[PDB]
């Protein structure tokens, strides 16, 4: 059901407008109690997952498109000052527009009926992502999601979003990731307990059990 990647200083910076339905997930990801917000981080390491894949695969037919960065990795940074939790992939990444139309602005086939299994019981919080809008979680336990990324085909771009309907896209001229993907999830305060050292720990494994793909957990002191 996961599909995200199925097929002075001046800077500009584009604003968009999340579809309908993606903003309605959003408001009832923030503005309803969930006692249990595990899967975010499921999600997270899922979807790093699927873009390993996507890169590997092309690497079979074409060789070439690892030169950008050889390693197939993932990295998790809980970082308790920031107060975020950070994981990057160095996956197939996302060009401008691989982020402005499959992080909010086009429809997603799963939505409305999530929501609907949501409201009547017949799913809860942790099946999101079989419904194909995984990547929303994050909204459980961030007040501010922020994307980076790097596609062989584009520049790096940081997509931006503290819901409210709306997102924004700008070039990313912060740390070169080579290729990939960075998320970066502003921790919300009554959030923070998922930094703390053994409860992170614990949850990266419980929830990495069939990753094919090396991962490497910080802890800053």
């Amino acid at each position: 059901g996961r599909d995200l990647y199925d097929d002075m200083a001046e800077s500009q910076v584009e604003r968009f407008t999340f579809q309908a339905e993606i903003n309605q997930l959003m408001s009832l990801i923030i503005n309803t109690f969930y006692s249990n917000k595990e899967v975010f981080l499921r999600e997270l390491i899922s979807n790093a997952s699927d873009a390993l894949d996507k890169i590997r695969y092309q690497s079979l037919t074409d060789a070439s498109v690892l030169e950008s960065k050889t390693e197939l990795e993932i990295k998790i940074i809980p970082d308790k000052t920031a107060k975020t939790l950070t994981l990057i992939d160095s996956g197939i990444g996302m060009t401008k527009t691989d982020m402005v139309k499959n992080l909010g602005t086009i429809a997603r086939s799963g939505t409305k009926n999530f929501m609907e299994q949501l409201q009547s019981g017949a799913a809860d919080i942790s099946m999101i992502g079989q419904f194909g809008v995984g990547f929303y979680s994050a909204y459980l336990v961030a007040d501010t999601v922020i994307v980076h990324s790097k596609n062989n085909d584009d520049e790096q771009y940081v997509w931006e979003s503290s819901a409210g309907g709306e997102f924004t896209i700008a070039l990313d001229h912060t740390e070169p990731l080579g290729r990939g993907t960075k998320i970066v999830l502003h921790m919300k305060e009554d959030q923070l307990d998922y930094l703390d050292e053994t409860k992170i720990k614990n949850l990266v494994k419980k929830h990495s059990e069939f990753i094919q793909y090396p991962i490497s957990l910080l802890t800053i002191k």
